[PDB]
């Protein structure tokens, strides 16, 4: 179904959110 | 529910949001 | 309302993009 | 209704982007 | 329609998503 | 559909989040 691809890119959009996170969580070092 | 799954989504990505908010805030 | 909820979700993401907006700013000035 | 309470959200969302986007482009 | 709507918002996060981008290709 | 259209535009943002990601990985480095 549309809402569940929609479900899906909100999920990768999480993950990428996620990474980032980290980037400035380890650049604070 | 597929609109209740979309809302977890969202809810994580606020999450994230905060973190980097916060990681800024930090640096 | 699970539509609602969405919107919900979607007034916390603008706040924190918002704080992230004054962060930048500061850097700035 | 509950969908242009959604529009309107992410309106706020993308003029807060924009907001950042200005930010980094000041910086130099 | 309001569905229309929210296409055209995500169109522009979109957009100053990658202005963001842009900056930032400036930098790195 | 308007709903694809939505999935999309979701698909549209993922990408350019995933390219915002892959700089601040490089400033890392
Ligand atoms: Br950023």
């Amino acid at each position: 179904g549309e809402l569940k691809a929609i479900a899906q890119e909100l999920k990768a959009i999480a993950k990428e959110l996620k990474a980032i996170a980290w980037e400035h969580k380890a650049i604070a070092q």
